[PDB]
C-alpha cells in the first residue's frame, strides 16, 4: 500500500513536522470579510478561524445573514460537508435555522461541552423528552425523541419544528463521545467504527442537503472526518485506488475552510485511519 509506504518513510524519517508545514505554506488565502464586520464579533468563538466569503453559509434572513459555517463541496468524489464551530450562547438559533435552510438529515458532533475545564460549546440539544427547547429569535421547536449510548458514541433522534409553518423532520445527532482532551486516539478502530455509522444512517447521501460537522473551532477534528470520508470514497471510485493522494485532498477541501487539520499529529492519525480504512474493505 503506497499511502502505507509514504507513512512508514515519514515515521522511520520523523518527518510530520516538516510534511505539515508544506501544506501550511501551500493552502489557499481568500478574503473573509464578513466574518470580521463588527457586527458580527459575538457570532466568531476564535478571531483566526473564519469562513471564507465565497464559501460560507448564507442564513435566509435580511436581518444579518452570517454564521461561521462553510460548504465543503467535493466535486470528484460527489459529496458535500458543511463544516461550523460548536455554537454560542447567542448562534443555538442560528445553527438550527442552518440544518434547517440546507435540508440536512444528520449533524455530526466530535467534541464534549466541557473539556480541559472549559466550555468548548453551548448544549444546544434538549436531554430529556418531556423539556423540549424552543429558539424565539428563528422560531424553530427541537425535542429529544430517543437515545442511544454506546461505549465510544451516542446516536440521538431529534424532532425540529419550523413554528412557522408546522412542518416537522426528524434529525440524526451522531456524537462521538471519546477523542482525549490532549492528542489523538491511539488506534483509529472506534473512529471508523463511528463513521461507517454516519454513512449507513443516510446522512452523507445525495437525497439529503449536506451533513453539519462541528467541534470546537470547527477545523481540526471536523477537517479529520470529512478528510477520512473522501479519501475512502475515492478509492472505491478510482480505476487505480494507489493513486489517491491525502495531501491532494487536504488542500483542495483547504480551498474551502481554512486551517483543516490543525497538528501534525491530526495529519498523521488522518493517515492511519484511511490506511486501516482500505485494510478493512481489502476483506471485510
Ligand atoms: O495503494 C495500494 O497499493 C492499494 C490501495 C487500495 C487498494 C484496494 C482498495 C480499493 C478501495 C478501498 S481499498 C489496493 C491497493
Amino acid at each position: 500500500m503506497e499511502m502505507e509506504k509514504e507513512f512508514e518513510q515519514i515515521d522511520k524519517s520523523g518527518s510530520w513536522a516538516a510534511i505539515y508545514q508544506d501544506i501550511r505554506h501551500e493552502a489557499s488565502d481568500f478574503p473573509s470579510r464578513v466574518a470580521k464586520l463588527p457586527k458580527n464579533k459575538n457570532r466568531n468563538r476564535y478571531r483566526d478561524v473564519s469562513p471564507f466569503d465565497h464559501s460560507r453559509i448564507k442564513l435566509h434572513q435580511e436581518d444579518n445573514d452570517y454564521i461561521n459555517a462553510s460548504l465543503i463541496k467535493m466535486e470528484e468524489a460527489q459529496r458535500s460537508y458543511i463544516l461550523t464551530q460548536g455554537p454560542l450562547p447567542n448562534t443555538v438559533g442560528h445553527f438550527w435555522e442552518m440544518v434547517w435552510e440546507q435540508k440536512s438529515r444528520g449533524v455530526v458532533m466530535l467534541n464534549r461541552v466541557m473539556e480541559k475545564g472549559s466550555l468548548k460549546c453551548a448544549q444546544y440539544w434538549p436531554q430529556k423528552e418531556e423539556k423540549e427547547m424552543i429558539f424565539e429569535d428563528t422560531n424553530l421547536k427541537l425535542t429529544l425523541i430517543s437515545e442511544d449510548i454506546k461505549s465510544y458514541y451516542t446516536v440521538r433522534q431529534l424532532e425540529l419544528e419550523n413554528l412557522t409553518t408546522q412542518e416537522t423532520r426528524e434529525i440524526l445527532h451522531f456524537h462521538y463521545t471519546t477523542w482525549p482532551d490532549f492528542g489523538v486516539p491511539e488506534s483509529p478502530a472506534s473512529f471508523l467504527n463511528f463513521l461507517f455509522k454516519v454513512r449507513e444512517s443516510g446522512s452523507l447521501s445525495p437525497e439529503h442537503g449536506p451533513v453539519v460537522v462541528h467541534c470546537s473551532a470547527g477545523i481540526g477534528r471536523s477537517g479529520t472526518f470529512c478528510l477520512a470520508d473522501t479519501c475512502l470514497l475515492l478509492m472505491d471510485k478510482r480505476k487505480d485506488p494507489s493513486s489517491v493522494d491525502i495531501k491532494k485532498v487536504l488542500l483542495e477541501m483547504r480551498k474551502f475552510r481554512m486551517g483543516l487539520i490543525q497538528t501534525a499529529d491530526q495529519l498523521r492519525f488522518s493517515y492511519l485511519a484511511v490506511i486501516e480504512g482500505a485494510k478493512f474493505i481489502m476483506g471485510d
